[PDB]
C-alpha cells in the first residue's frame, strides 16, 4: 500500500548530541510539503543506534504529531534480539505509526530459520503492518529470497527493504513475490531502476537533501516510464554515491548542514564528516542545484 | 598480563530461556579445575545480544563469586553506542570484574576515526582495562591494524581479541606493537599459530567443551614449543570446524547439552542446533574423546 519515495529521515542533533527537536518539525513539515510520499522514523539514517529508549518513541511520537495524518509514517523497531523488536514495534504501534520497519538482527547471525521465527514471533505479537530490511553489508546476514516468500505468507508482513543494490536479485523476488508482498529498494543507486521492475517505492537516504527530485524519480518509476525515470534519476544520480563517501548517515547530516537546515550533532561512534569530504559534498550540492 | 586459555563462556538457559544459574556456577567451577586461564562474561558466545541490562549485569556478578579470584574475570561491555559502552563498562569495573571486552560497534559501521574516539572515550570514563575486539564479518566494520596501534596508546587500553584469522595480517600488528598491548586470537582454527608467533592468548569457542585440552594448547604455545602446539591442537583441530557449522554460539551450546552440561535454552533470533547437525557434531565429540 504505501508507494513512492520514503525518506529514511536523520534525527537531527545539538553540537552536544541532544536531539533538535525544532528542526526536526521544520523538517518533516518541509518533505510533506516538498512531496515525499512516507516517513520511516528512527531507522538507521535515523541513528536508532545512538538514541535512547525515551528518544526513540520522542521522536516517533514527535514526527507523527507534526505530520499530523498527511502521509503515513514508518517507525524503525528493529533490534537483534527478538524481545526487544517485540517491544519497540508494540511502541510503535502504540503510538500510532501506520507500519514499522525492522532490520534483521545484526551481529548474532540468526539461521535463516532464525531470522523467519524471529519475524513470525513479532507478526503474531504486533498487529501492525511490518516491513522487513536487508543489508547484509551491515548486519552480517542475507536475508535470502526464499526466506523473504515464506515470510511474505505471514500475516502482517507487508514488504521487504531490499539494500542489496542487487538488481537482478530484487527483480527475482518481485517475480516470485508475484504481488504476495511489496518490495522497496533500500539502495538510492538502483532505485529507479528497480521500481521500473516492480518495486513500490524507495526507502531513500537522498530523498533527506532532494526531497521532491527523488519524489517525481519514484513517480515515474512506478508508472513504468523507462525514459523519464532515467532522465530524471540522471539529475540525483551522483549524489546517490556522494552520500556515501563515509557511513550514512555521516554525509547526509553533513549535507543537511550545509543546507542550512539542521546543526552537527551526530552520536559517537559516528563522527561529523570528515573535512577532506566537505568540499566535494559542497560542489555536488552546488551541481545538483540544491545548493 | 591476562595470558592463556580463555573461554568465551556460554550463558547457560533452562528450555524457557531464563538464565540457568545452577548450571552456570557448575561451568565456572569446571573451567577453574580443568585449567582455564580467565573467563569471558557475557561476550557474543555468553549471547550478550539478546541479555538485558540487569542479566548482563548478574552473569558477571554471579561468575565472579564462584571464580572467588581464582582467575581473573573479563566482562563483555561493547555496544555500538559510545555513551552505552561507558556504562556497562562503568557496571562492570563497579561489579570489580578484571578487564572489560569490547567489540567494535557493530551495524552502524563507524569511521577509523570513529572507532578510535569511541574507545578513548570509554578508556578515559572508566578506570579499567579494556581489551578492543575484531570482528568484520559480524560487524560490518574492520578496525586496522593501524588504528589497533594507535589506541594501544591509550591508557587503560591493554589488548585486542583478533578474530580475522589471518595469521599473517595478525603476525604483522604484534610485531607493528611490539609489546605495547596484548593480541589475543579470537580464532580458534589458527590460535595456536598466532600464540606461537607472540599472542598472549585465546579467548576461545572450543575451549567451553575441551577447557583442559585448550589450555594445554595455549600453554605449550605461548611456551614456544610448535611441535607440541601441532600435536595437541591437531587433536582438537575438527572441534574448531565443527562448532561454526551454524552461527557460534548455537552450535557449542549443543555441544554442551550433549555432554550434559547445560540445558537446551537459546534466545531468540537463535535457535537451537538444526537437527541434521546434531548427529555430525555427536560423532566429532566422540572422535575427540570428550564424551
Amino acid at each position: 500500500t504505501i508507494q513512492g519515495s520514503i525518506v529514511a529521515i536523520v534525527t537531527p542533533m545539538l553540537k552536544d548530541g541532544g536531539v533538535d527537536w525544532k528542526s526536526l518539525e521544520k523538517l518533516v513539515e518541509w518533505h510533506i510539503e516538498q512531496g515525499t510520499n512516507s516517513i520511516v522514523a528512527v531507522g538507521t539514517t535515523g541513528e536508532a543506534s545512538t538514541l535512547s529508549m525515551e528518544e526513540h518513541t520522542q521522536v516517533i511520537k514527535e514526527i507523527i504529531r507534526v505530520a499530523n495524518k498527511r502521509i503515513p509514517i514508518i517507525a524503525g523497531t528493529g533490534a537483534n534480539s527478538t524481545r526487544e523488536a517485540i517491544e519497540l514495534t508494540k511502541a510503535a504501534k502504540d503510538l500510532g505509526a501506520d507500519a514499522a520497519l525492522l532490520v534483521t538482527p545484526y551481529y548474532n547471525k540468526p539461521t535463516q530459520e532464525g531470522l523467519y521465527q524471529h519475524y513470525k514471533a513479532i507478526a503474531e505479537a504486533v498487529e501492525l503492518p511490518l516491513i522487513l530490511y536487508n543489508v547484509p553489508g551491515r548486519t552480517g546476514v542475507d536475508l535470502s529470497n526464499d526466506t523473504a516468500v515464506r515470510l511474505a505468507e505471514i500475516p502482517n508482513i507487508v514488504g521487504i527493504k531490499d539494500a542489496t543494490g542487487d538488481v537482478p536479485r530484487g527483480k527475482a523476488l518481485i517475480d516470485a513475490l508475484n504481488g504476495k508482498m511489496a518490495v522497496y529498494s533500500g539502495d538510492d543507486e538502483t532505485a529507479w531502476e528497480l521500481m521500473l521492475l516492480g518495486a513500490d517505492g524507495n526507502i531513500s537516504v537522498t530523498a533527506n537533501i532532494a526531497p521532491k527530485a527523488m519524489s517525481e524519480v519514484c513517480a515515474v518509476a512506478i508508472a513504468k516510464d523507462e525514459q523519464q525515470a532515467k532522465t530524471l534519476n540522471n539529475k540525483i544520480a551522483n549524489l546517490h554515491n556522494i552520500l556515501f563517501c563515509e557511513s550514512n548517515p555521516i554525509p547526509v547530516k553533513w549535507a543537511l548542514h550545509e543546507m542550512g537546515l539542521i546543526d552537527t550533532g551526530i552520536r559517537l561512534p559516528l563522527t561529523p564528516l570528515a573535512e577532506q569530504y566537505r568540499e566535494p559534498l559542497r560542489n555536488a550540492l552546488k551541481d545538483a542545484g540544491i545548493i
